[PDB]
């Protein structure tokens, strides 16, 4: 659910749907429907070009791509009720049939979009960067159909080109730019520890200081021979300075290629830090949980602070002994400060996490990690025991 750490974005987009709509309405009111849907696909493009104001107005980036799929619907929704009141299935003119392959790609590329979980997520991508073609089409279809209208100086047509401008520079940053020029962090693997049967932790010297807090994340791409070079998120689970820790587990092709393949240096490029789950930024009294291999946001907070500073509850979950990581860094932290609680919760031996008859301090904040079902089941039992708990949590999907 939104809320008012979202509120400047949400604010920004009805401001750009409902100046559209004024803007359309006092020069050719025929045309707000088909207006407001080029701002929503402007605003599609947007919400796809990954800039630190993104997730500063929309929280996290998962609420960015939330509403990226959400004014992505409403264009295509639009755009059907254009075709269906102003054409048919194939235009007459070249400027015509310009919209009606526009509308053939943005309706099949949205399809292929929603229901294209089971595809590789590299296919998955070039496929869906045939919007941007897409958009550049629908582009020659405004622009030839209405003619000299959106060319003079007037309101209607600053609006219509810089919204189309826009969007044509975002779309051309993420797809043409945005691996290429906004990844400067160049570093080489240095040491490669594996944790476990299936995790493996990556160290990684870095040629300038990495900037981050714990609780964030970034984005990884590795250059080595028969490694792709795709960008991944990981939780950056530990490391100062030009010094960075990686804990990947194995979840497909890619992850289990790192566990059995990747050599230490190995070229790895990193664009920046993301994440609104700051650690630091918390109440006195903070309850932690994890699951499985969530347990990485704050194995970076225990590396970087040797002496805890907060009244912690640690509750870990893992798929038996040999699912289990950092168990003695976790052990020997307990013991290093009284003030942090470990809990080990082996989910086959003691069960399952509940938080029923278990009692969470009076004005904490609570960081969550994990499945995303066990989190929501968790998170519901928290706040009927005490509804003023802070619930900070992070996913580990986009789509
Ligand atoms: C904020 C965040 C933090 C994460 N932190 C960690 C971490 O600390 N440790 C860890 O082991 N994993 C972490 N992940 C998950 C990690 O990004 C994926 O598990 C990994 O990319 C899968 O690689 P694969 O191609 O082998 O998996 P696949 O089998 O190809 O993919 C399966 C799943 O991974 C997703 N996925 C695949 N490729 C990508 C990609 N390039 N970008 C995004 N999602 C992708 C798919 O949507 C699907 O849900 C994190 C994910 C996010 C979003
Ligand atoms: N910040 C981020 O976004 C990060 C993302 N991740 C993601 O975190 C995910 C964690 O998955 P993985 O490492 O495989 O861990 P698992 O899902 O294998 O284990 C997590 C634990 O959750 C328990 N559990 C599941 N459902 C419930 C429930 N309803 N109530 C209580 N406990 C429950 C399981 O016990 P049982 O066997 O009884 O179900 C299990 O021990 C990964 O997909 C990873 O990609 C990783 C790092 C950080
Ligand atoms: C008019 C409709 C849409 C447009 C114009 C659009 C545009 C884009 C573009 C250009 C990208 C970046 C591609 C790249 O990095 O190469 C992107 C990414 C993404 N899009 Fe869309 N998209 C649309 C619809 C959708 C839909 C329907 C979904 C449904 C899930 C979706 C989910 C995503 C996600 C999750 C990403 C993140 C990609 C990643 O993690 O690498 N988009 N979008
Ligand atoms: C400000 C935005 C837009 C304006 C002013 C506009 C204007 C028009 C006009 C006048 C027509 C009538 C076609 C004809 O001359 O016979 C038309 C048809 C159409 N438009 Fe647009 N349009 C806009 C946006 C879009 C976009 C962005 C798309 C597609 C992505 C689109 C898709 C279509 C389709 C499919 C038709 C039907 C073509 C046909 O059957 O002949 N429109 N548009």
């Amino acid at each position: 659910e939104f809320s008012m750490k979202s509120v400047k974005g949400l604010l920004f987009i009805i401001a750009s749907f409902i100046l559209t709509l004024l803007t359309w309405m006092n020069t050719s009111p025929q045309f707000m429907i088909p207006g407001l849907a080029l701002t929503s696909l402007s605003l599609t493009f947007i919400l796809a070009t990954r800039l630190p104001l993104l997730e500063s107005w929309f929280h996290s980036l998962e609420k960015v791509y939330t509403v990226h799929k959400f004014t992505a619907f409403l264009s295509i929704i639009l755009l059907i009720f254009h075709n269906f009141s102003m054409g048919g299935l194939w235009g007459s003119r070249l400027a015509a049939q310009f919209g009606n392959l526009a509308i053939y790609i943005f309706a099949s590329i949205i399809l292929v979009a929603y229901l294209g979980k089971y595809i590789q997520y590299e296919a998955w991508r070039w496929i869906h960067r045939l919007v941007y073609l897409a958009y550049i089409l629908g582009l020659f279809h405004i622009y030839m159909i209405m003619g000299n209208r959106l060319l003079t100086f007037n309101l209607l047509s600053f609006l219509v080109g810089s919204y189309a401008l826009l969007g044509l520079l975002a779309g051309f940053y993420i797809i043409f730019l945005y691996q290429k020029i906004s990844f400067p962090y160049l570093g080489k693997i240095t040491h490669l520890k594996r944790l476990n049967h299936d995790t493996r932790e990556i160290q990684i010297h870095l040629s300038r200081p990495f900037n981050y807090q714990s609780g964030q994340f970034a984005f990884l791409k590795i250059f080595q021979e028969g490694f792709e070079s795709a960008p991944h998120p990981f939780s950056i689970s530990g490391g100062h300075g030009q010094t960075l820790y990686f804990t990947v587990k194995t979840s497909g092709d890619h992850t289990k290629n790192i566990y059995d393949n990747l050599q230490a240096g190995s070229k790895v490029t990193l664009d920046r830090a993301y994440g609104h789950m700051i650690i630091e930024e918390g109440r006195e009294n903070q309850v932690w949980i994890a699951g499985g291999i969530g347990i990485t946001p704050f194995i970076s907070y225990i590396r970087e602070h040797p002496i805890l500073d907060k009244q912690v509850h640690f509750y870990y979950s893992f798929r038996g002994d040999e699912n289990a990581v950092y168990l003695d860094l976790l052990r020997n932290y307990a013991q290093k400060n009284p003030n942090f609680e470990l809990h080990l919760i082996d989910s086959t031996k003691d069960g399952y996490l509940n938080f029923e008859q278990k009692e969470v301090p009076e004005h904490a904040t609570v960081y969550m990690c994990g499945p995303i079902s066990m989190m929501k089941a968790l998170a519901k039992q928290i706040k009927k025991q005490n509804p003023k708990t802070e619930l900070i949590y992070e996913g580990a999907k986009f789509k």
